[PDB]
Parts: structure tokens; sequence; C-alpha cells
């Protein structure tokens, strides 16, 4: 495990992803109302999934090696089994908070499959050029979910409670700039130009797995948006 | 890429369901109505998956070869992997229309699941007297399908509004004539009996996929019966 | 296929689901109510794909080998493929007759997941010591899922209709000791310490599979339950 020198920041990871678990679920205990439960279903599956990702890239499972560019070239494909669960969980979190309709949930998570299958698709093509093909299809899936997280739930948010109305407004603010970096660190790291060294970018991502789930967690289940509107 | 003579059809194929795909997007965008919405992210997500398949195999990612009766096979398996998300889309397209309970939504998409990953491992079956025997169940699947859609869903749409039981009768008798032919290219092309080469079979499913795509898709987006009744 | 000594469990079971299925489709043939064909149809799809996948370890499909303990061992890997959409069907019986929270639900599905993805990974894993930690975390989901079944909806059963009360009464006991017996025999047999040798595990997962599939189904479909309470 030690041979790997990123392996500190995959356990760091899975520590975090384990503690987050483990806090959403001892918090979650005291919780009867059918609407927050919902929310800490989700909330808490998101850290869960994450956790088992982590751990199976800290172990070694989930690496594989892909050729391109005269090399071989380490992929932890384990994040996009991370990635096809979560990121769908966490943008229900935010479709049910404004009471989202239907055919907008479905483009919505529509549209994030197609983001995280073509990143994984790109990240083990073998035909270098090609990977960036990939890279930006996927790029500009999520630049559809981020309209619609703007210019579709916004101005739904505002029809709605001010609790809501602002807990949404803090999330989506902190969803938009956190899952833009994404393709940036792909784009730059060890999967696409190979500017920044494996390490730091699993330093990166870590950082940012860990804000967007247990940061956004914590966030989303101190507010009383979450509970149903009762005397 | 050019390497490969079924390419051209390939190629158009990416073409033509991007060029769907970005018509569904562009002409859903007027729309506010929450039932219209469903049916727009349905029918838009259908060619936005197919498209990345179709980029797959033509880049050729989504090819493999499989062994049987002494040769090497190409087999491409990101049909399947398309199939999987788009074939179910459809079928929701259709029974949304009709308003279709829940039990028969899952019976459905189940038969549906179970008829493609069926077709998937014969595809990839070594034994070659074997990969007929996959074919049979996943016909007996697809059997069950259309058998629902005549005896389950027709009776439903009459006593539904006039234009929803007329636009359902014209894209169930679209859904039953373009999925039959599947099983049949499937059984004569390269896949099975290996009669047809595989560059006219490639062909073949194209146009069968354009039609049942983002021709269907035609029928059902410009038909007033997506929409709720409203003053 | 006879070359492998657990061959004759893999036909028995394959034979047992197939005549299940057969059983469950005809019984439901004469079924309008709206809630029972909810019902009809998930539990006639469980032993319909867990036909499909005993027939894939039948024809060898379904098995691949696995490097540890200096050995290369046969793993069923097609079991976990059957597990990942029956297990949640099945947990989706329970919870549509006790009317389960939406919350709940999601709950009870995403640590299913969790448990089957943790137990394939075991399964898969190349270091033998580490094959037992995924085991540990699969086995952790399933007590959370007991739990789940016995503190959040036993009591809710008690408010609902005596003969719904009943019937998931029995069919929670039934669940909670056969899902039990499943870490048991994977940690004693090939996929674990050994001790117990193939054919006789295949032979023991085979009961289990006839019983919590089959025997469940028979249980549930012949309970007046699963109608809504008509006149
Ligand atoms: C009811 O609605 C609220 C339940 O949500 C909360 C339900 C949770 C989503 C349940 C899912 C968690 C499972 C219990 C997962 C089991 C293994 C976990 C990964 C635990 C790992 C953390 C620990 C090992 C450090
Ligand atoms: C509604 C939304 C969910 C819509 C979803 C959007 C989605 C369509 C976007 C594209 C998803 C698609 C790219 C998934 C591809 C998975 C694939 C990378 C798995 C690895 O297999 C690739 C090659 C080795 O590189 O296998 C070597 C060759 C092997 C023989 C491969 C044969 C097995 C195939 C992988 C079977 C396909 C099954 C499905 C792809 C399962 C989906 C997995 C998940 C990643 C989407
Ligand atoms: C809101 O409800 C209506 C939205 O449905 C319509 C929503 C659409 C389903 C959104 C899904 C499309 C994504 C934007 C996919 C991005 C890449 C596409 C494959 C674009 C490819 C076509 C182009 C490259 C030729
Ligand atoms: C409600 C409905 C959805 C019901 C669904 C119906 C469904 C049960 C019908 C059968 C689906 C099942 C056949 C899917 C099999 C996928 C499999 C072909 C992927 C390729 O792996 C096959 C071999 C190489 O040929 O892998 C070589 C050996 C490898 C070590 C394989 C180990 C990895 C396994 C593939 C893990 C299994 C994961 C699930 C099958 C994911 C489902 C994928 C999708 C195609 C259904
Ligand atoms: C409507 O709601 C009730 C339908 O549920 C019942 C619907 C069923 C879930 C339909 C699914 C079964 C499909 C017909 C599967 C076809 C192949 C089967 C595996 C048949 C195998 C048994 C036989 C070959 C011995
Ligand atoms: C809400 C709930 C559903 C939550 C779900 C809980 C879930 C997160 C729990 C963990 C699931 C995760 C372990 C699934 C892993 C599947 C993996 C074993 C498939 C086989 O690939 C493993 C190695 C060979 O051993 O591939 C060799 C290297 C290859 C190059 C691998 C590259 C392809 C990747 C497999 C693509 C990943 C796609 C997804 C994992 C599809 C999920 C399949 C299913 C088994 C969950
Ligand atoms: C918890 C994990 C999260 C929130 C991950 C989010 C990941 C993304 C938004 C990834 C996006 C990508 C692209 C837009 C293109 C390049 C490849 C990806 C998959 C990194
Ligand atoms: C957009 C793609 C569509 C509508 C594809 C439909 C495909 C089928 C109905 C395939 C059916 C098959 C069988 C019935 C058995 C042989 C294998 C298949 C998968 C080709
Ligand atoms: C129809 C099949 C059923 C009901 C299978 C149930 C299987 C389980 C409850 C499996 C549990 C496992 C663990 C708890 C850890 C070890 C690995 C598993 C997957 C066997
Ligand atoms: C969205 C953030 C992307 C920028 C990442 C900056 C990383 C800087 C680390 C130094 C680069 C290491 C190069 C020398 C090894
Ligand atoms: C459902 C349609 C299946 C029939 C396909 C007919 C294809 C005819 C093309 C000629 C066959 C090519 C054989 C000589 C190469
Ligand atoms: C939950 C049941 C697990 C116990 C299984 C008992 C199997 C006993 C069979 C004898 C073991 C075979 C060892 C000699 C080959
Ligand atoms: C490819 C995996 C996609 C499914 C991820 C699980 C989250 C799905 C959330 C469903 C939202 C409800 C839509 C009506
Ligand atoms: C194996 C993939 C199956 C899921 C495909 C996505 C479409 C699912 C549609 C869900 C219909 C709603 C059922 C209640
Ligand atoms: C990884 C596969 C998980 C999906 C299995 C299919 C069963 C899903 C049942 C959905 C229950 C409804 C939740 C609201
Ligand atoms: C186009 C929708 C406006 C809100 C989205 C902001 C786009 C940020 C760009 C992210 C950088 C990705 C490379
Ligand atoms: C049995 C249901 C009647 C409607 C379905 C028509 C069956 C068409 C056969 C398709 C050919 C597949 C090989
Ligand atoms: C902890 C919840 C109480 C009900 C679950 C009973 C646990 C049975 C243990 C099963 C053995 C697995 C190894
Ligand atoms: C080796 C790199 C070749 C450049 C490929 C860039 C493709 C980006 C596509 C954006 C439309
Ligand atoms: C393919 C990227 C699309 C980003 C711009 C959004 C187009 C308008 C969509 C309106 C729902
Ligand atoms: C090499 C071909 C052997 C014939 C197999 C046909 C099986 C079809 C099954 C239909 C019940
Ligand atoms: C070779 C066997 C080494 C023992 C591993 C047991 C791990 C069990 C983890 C339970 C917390
Ligand atoms: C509760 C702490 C969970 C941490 C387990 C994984 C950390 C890796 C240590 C090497
Ligand atoms: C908008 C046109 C999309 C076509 C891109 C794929 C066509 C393949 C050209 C070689
Ligand atoms: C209807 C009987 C179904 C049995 C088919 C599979 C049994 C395997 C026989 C070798
Ligand atoms: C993006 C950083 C999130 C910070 C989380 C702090 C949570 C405290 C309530
Ligand atoms: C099966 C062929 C469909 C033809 C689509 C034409 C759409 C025009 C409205
Ligand atoms: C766990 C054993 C179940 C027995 C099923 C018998 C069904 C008869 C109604
Ligand atoms: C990690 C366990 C958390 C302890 C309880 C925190 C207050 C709910
Ligand atoms: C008003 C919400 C501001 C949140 C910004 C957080 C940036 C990480
Ligand atoms: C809305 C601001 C987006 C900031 C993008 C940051 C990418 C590192
Ligand atoms: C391909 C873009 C379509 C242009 C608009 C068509 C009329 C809605
Ligand atoms: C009355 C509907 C006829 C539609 C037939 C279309 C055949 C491709
Ligand atoms: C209902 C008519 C079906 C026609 C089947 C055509 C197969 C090529
Ligand atoms: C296996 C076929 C079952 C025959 C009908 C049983 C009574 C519904
Ligand atoms: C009162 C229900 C008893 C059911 C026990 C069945 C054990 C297999
Ligand atoms: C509730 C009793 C559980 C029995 C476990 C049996 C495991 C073989």
């Amino acid at each position: 495990i030690t041979g790997r020198p990123e392996w500190i920041w995959l356990a760091l990871g899975t520590a975090l992803m384990g503690l987050g678990t483990l806090y959403f679920l001892v918090k979650g205990m005291g919780v009867s109302d059918p609407d927050a439960k919902k929310f800490y279903a989700i909330t808490t599956l998101v850290p869960a999934i994450a956790f088992t990702m982590y751990l199976s890239m800290l172990l070694g499972y989930g690496l594989t090696m892909v050729p391109f560019g005269g090399e071989q070239n380490p992929i932890y494909w384990a994040r996009y089994a991370d990635w096809l669960f979560t990121t769908p969980l966490l943008l229900l979190d935010l479709a049910l908070l404004v009471d989202a309709d239907q055919g907008t949930i479905l483009a919505l998570v529509g549209a994030d499959g197609i983001m995280i299958g073509t990143g994984l698709v790109g990240a083990l093509t073998k035909v270098y050029s090609y990977r960036f093909v990939w890279w930006a299809i996927s790029t500009a899936a999520m630049l559809y979910i981020l309209y619609v997280l703007f210019f579709g739930f916004t101005s739904k948010a505002e029809s709605m409670r001010p609790e809501v109305a602002s807990t949404f407004k803090v999330l989506r603010n902190v969803t938009v700039v956190l899952w833009s970096a994404y393709p940036v660190v792909w784009l730059i790291g060890s999967e696409g130009a190979g500017i920044v060294p494996l390490n730091i970018e699993t330093l990166l991502f870590m950082v940012l797995d860990v804000s967007a789930k247990v940061g956004f967690g914590l966030i989303l289940l101190r507010s009383r948006a979450i509970f149903g509107e009762a005397e």
C-alpha cells in the first residue's frame, strides 16, 4: 500500500468519509419527520459509497494501468464508480429541496450519467488525442447541469419557503464552484496532459470530494429546510 | 478509424444522433408545462446516450474481439450499453402516455433489462451453440414486452384523451415493427449465423436506431398528447 | 458442463427458478387490482433474473478464475449480478407491504447496494487477507438492513391492516433467517476460508436462493395483503 506516494491522501480520504458517514448516521437517529428522513438517507449514503471506493483505491483494487503516450499510466477507475452513484444523489438533494418537477430531475440525472460515463470512457481510452474528445463531451454535460441549477432551480427556490431558498442558494453556490474544479484537475492531471503529478492530483480530488460530500452534507443537515413546516 | 469498412455507417449514425439530440434540446427550450417537460427530458436523453455510444464505436472503444467458430469475431459491445438505458426510456415514453400503473411499468422495464442483458451475454458467449440459447431467452422477453404493449396498453389508451389514444397507437405500431427487426438482424449478422457481413449489419442497425429514436421522437414531440389538458 | 461437480446444483437451481418464474407469471394473469399488480411484477421478476444467472453459471459464462492463496480459485461472479438486482426487489416487496416512507426505502436499497457491491469486490480481491475486510463491511451493511426491518418496519406494520401485519411478520422472519446464512456460507466456502468445498457451497446457495425467492414469493402471492381493501 505504502509503495504508492499518493497512499497518504487515499488513507486520509477513507478516514474522513468513514467519519462523515458515522456522524450523519448518528445524527439522523433522532429523526421521524418523513421529509427529513429523505434528506438524511440521501446524504448519509453519499459518503458511505465514497468510503468504500476510497478504500478500494487504498488497497489497490480500484486502480488499473492504461497504455497511452507510450507509457503504462496508473488510472484510478474507482472514482467513476463512486461518482456514478454519488453525483446523482447530490443532485437529488438539491432537486428535492426546491420540489423540482419530475422531468427536470430526469434531465439532471440523465445528463449527470452522461457526464460520468463519458469521463470514464475518456479515462480508459488508449488513443491519447481521443481522451480529450470525451473530456469535452463530459464537460458539455456538466455545463448543462450547471445551467439548470441556475436558470431552472434558483427561480424555483424563490417561490418556496425562505429557509429552503436560502439553504438552496448556499448549496447551489458550493456545488457550482466545487464541481467545476473536477474537469480542470482531470485535464492537467495524470488522466489528461500530465502536468500535475498523480500524488498532487490525488490530494486535490480528496479535498474536493470531502468538501463536496461531507462539507455539503454538514450545511444541508443543519438546516431547518429539510423539515416539513410543522407546528 | 477508416480501417473498418463499417466506419461510414458509424459516422453517419453519430451525426444523426447528434443532430437529433440538438434539435430536441432546442425544441424543448420553450416548454413550461410539467407533463411536456417529462416527455422532452426522456425523449432528448435517448439520442444523447445513443450519440455517445455511436461515437465510442466509431473511435474503436466500443468494440471487442470474441473467439467463436475458430475465429476472432468483432463484436460491438457498446450497442448493449446504449440499449440498456435507451430502450427502457423509450418504453417509459409509451407508458407515461397512457398513464400506466406502476406494476406494469416495472414489469416492462424489468423484462427489457432481461432482454438486453441476455442479448449481451449471448453476444459475448464463446461457445457458438450457446449464443442462440441466449438469443431465444432474450426474444422471449421481447415477446412479453410486445404482448403487454398490445393487450395491456392499447385498451388503456382508449379510455384516455383521443389525442393520446391516437398518438399512442401510432408510436406502438412504430415500436413493434422496428423493435422486432433487431433480433432478426442479430441472428443473421456477425453475432449469430454470420450470413450478412458486419458492414451491412451496421447499416441495418443504424437505420433501425435512427428510426426508433429520432423518428419516434419526432412523432411524439409534435403531438399535443404530451401536454396536460389546459385552457 | 458436467466437468464441474457442482453442475448438478446449478442445473437444479436453473430448473427451479425457471419453474417458479412460470408459475408466478401464470398466477398473475388473472389480476387487475393495481396494488396486486405491483407485487406480482416485483415478485415474478426476482426468479426470472435468478433463472438467467443460474443458467449463465451452468453454461460456464458466469465463472471466473481469481488468483489468491497461490491458487487459481473458481469464483462464480454471476451470483452478484443476480443479487444486485434481486435483493433490492425483495426489500421493495417488504417495504411496499408496510407502506414505507421514501427515505427509508432509499436507505434500504442503498445499504443493499453497498452490501452486494462490497461482496463482489471481496470475491474478486487478490490479496487474501483483504477479502475479509470487504466481507466485514458488507456484513455491517447487512446488519443495518436487518436492524431497519425490525426497528423501523415491524412497528410500522402494526398500525396497518391485520392481514398485512401478519404477512409482513412472516416474510420478515423468513428474510432475516435466510439472508443471515449467506455471509456464513461465503466465509467458510471457496470465497473465504475454503473449509467447505465448492460443490457443497453451491448446493447451500441453491437451497437458500430457492427458499428466499420462490419460497418467499409463494407466501407473499397467496396472501390477501397484496390486494387493496375493496368490497
Ligand atoms: C440515464 C443515465 C444512467 C444515462 C447513462 C449515460 C451513459 C449511457 C453514458 C455512457 C455509459 C457507458 C460509457 C458505460 C461504459 C462502461 C464501460 C467503461 C465499462 C468498462 O468496459 C470498457 C472496456 C475496457 O475499457 O471493456 C472491455 C470490453 C468488455 C467486453 C466490455 C463488455 C461489458 C460492457 C461494459 C457491458 C455494458 C454494461 C453497461 C455499460 C453498464 C453501465 C456501467 C456504468 C459505468 C454506466
Ligand atoms: C430490473 C432489471 C434491471 C433487471 C436486469 C436484468 C439482468 C439481470 C439481465 C442479466 C444482466 C447480466 C447479464 C449483466 C452481465 C454483465 C456482463 C456481461 C458484463 C461483462 O462481464 C462478462 C465477462 C466477460 O464476458 O466478464 C469477465 C469476468 C469479470 C470478472 C466479471 C466481474 C464483474 C461483473 C460483471 C459484475 C456484475 C455487475 C452487474 C452485472 C452490472 C450489470 C451491468 C448491466 C449490463 C446489466
Ligand atoms: C445506490 C446504490 C446503488 C449504491 C451502490 C453501492 C456501490 C457503490 C457499492 C460498490 C459498487 C462497486 C464496488 C462496483 C464495482 C464493480 C466492479 C467489481 C466491476 C468489475 O471490475 C473490477 C476489476 C476487476 O476485478 O475491473 C478491472 C478494471 C476495469 C478497467 C474496470 C473499469 C470499469 C469499471 C467497473 C466501471 C465502474 C462502473 C460501475 C462500478 C458500475 C456498477 C456495477 C455494479 C456492480 C454496482
Ligand atoms: C463527490 C464527487 C463529486 C461531486 C464529483 C464530481 C465530478 C465531476 C463534476 C466530474 C466532471 C468531469 C468532467 C466534467 C469532464 C472530465 C472528467 C470528469 C469526470 C472529471
Ligand atoms: C434504440 C435502440 C433500440 C430500440 C433497440 C432495440 C433492440 C432490441 C429490441 C433487441 C432485441 C434483441 C433480441 C430480442 C434477441 C437478440 C439480441 C437483441 C438484443 C438484438
Ligand atoms: C436471492 C438472493 C439473496 C436473497 C441473497 C442474499 C445475499 C446476501 C444477504 C449476501 C450477503 C453477503 C454478506 C453480508 C457479506 C459476504 C458476502 C455476501 C455478499 C454473501
Ligand atoms: C482548480 C485547481 C487546479 C490548480 C492546481 C494547482 C496545483 C499546484 C501544485 C503545483 C504543481 C506541481 C508541479 C510540480 C510537480
Ligand atoms: C429485417 C431485415 C433483415 C433482412 C436484411 C436483408 C439484407 C440484404 C442484404 C444482402 C445480403 C448480403 C449478402 C451478400 C454479402
Ligand atoms: C449456515 C450453514 C453453514 C453450515 C454448513 C454446514 C455444511 C456441512 C457439510 C460438511 C462440510 C464438508 C467438509 C468435508 C468436505
Ligand atoms: C447510472 C446510475 C443512475 C442511478 C443513480 C441513483 C440515483 C437515482 C436517483 C433517482 C432520482 C429519481 C428520478 C425520478
Ligand atoms: C438496468 C438499467 C435500468 C434503468 C434504466 C433507466 C430507466 C428507468 C426508468 C424507471 C421507470 C420508473 C419505474 C417506476
Ligand atoms: C444498483 C441497482 C439498484 C437498483 C435495483 C433495482 C431496484 C430499485 C428499486 C427502487 C425502489 C424505489 C425507490 C424510490
Ligand atoms: C453556462 C451555465 C452558467 C453557469 C455555469 C458556469 C460555468 C463554469 C465553467 C466551469 C469550468 C469547466 C471547465
Ligand atoms: C405475442 C404478442 C403479439 C404481438 C407481438 C408480435 C410478435 C412479432 C414477432 C417478432 C419476431 C421476433 C423474432
Ligand atoms: C442488529 C439487528 C438485530 C437483528 C439482526 C440480527 C443479526 C443476525 C446476525 C447475522 C449473522 C451474520 C454474520
Ligand atoms: C493530443 C491533443 C490533441 C488535441 C485534442 C483536443 C480536442 C478537444 C476537443 C474540444 C472540442
Ligand atoms: C450542450 C450544452 C448545452 C448548454 C446550454 C444549454 C442549452 C439550453 C438548454 C435549455 C434547457
Ligand atoms: C450451432 C447451432 C445449434 C442450434 C442451437 C439452437 C438453439 C435455439 C434454442 C431455441 C429454443
Ligand atoms: C488471512 C486472514 C487475516 C485476518 C483478516 C480478518 C479481518 C476481519 C476484519 C473484521 C473487522
Ligand atoms: C473510523 C476510522 C476509519 C478509518 C479507516 C480507514 C483509515 C485507513 C487507515 C490506514
Ligand atoms: C453536429 C455534427 C456532429 C457530427 C459529429 C460526429 C460526426 C463524425 C464525423 C467524422
Ligand atoms: C422448464 C424447465 C426449465 C429447465 C431448463 C434448465 C434445466 C437444465 C437442464 C440441463
Ligand atoms: C465548502 C466548504 C464547506 C464547509 C463545511 C462547514 C460546515 C459547518 C456547518
Ligand atoms: C418510422 C419512421 C418515422 C418517420 C419520422 C418522421 C417524423 C415526421 C413528423
Ligand atoms: C422458507 C420456506 C418457505 C416455504 C414456502 C412454502 C410455500 C407454501 C405456501
Ligand atoms: C462520530 C460519532 C458522532 C457522535 C455524536 C455526535 C452528536 C450527534
Ligand atoms: C452566499 C453563499 C456563498 C457560498 C460560497 C461558498 C464558496 C465555496
Ligand atoms: C461560479 C464560479 C465558478 C468558479 C470555478 C472555479 C474552478 C476552479
Ligand atoms: C439543430 C438546431 C435546430 C434549430 C431550431 C429548429 C426550430 C426549433
Ligand atoms: C396507424 C399507424 C401506422 C404506423 C405504421 C408505421 C410502420 C413503420
Ligand atoms: C406487427 C408486424 C411486425 C413486423 C415484423 C417485421 C420484422 C422485420
Ligand atoms: C407451471 C404452470 C402453472 C400451471 C397453472 C397453475 C395454477 C395457476
Ligand atoms: C411466525 C413466523 C415464523 C416463520 C419462521 C420461518 C423460519 C424459516
Ligand atoms: C433471527 C435468527 C437468525 C438465525 C441466523 C441463522 C444463520 C444460519
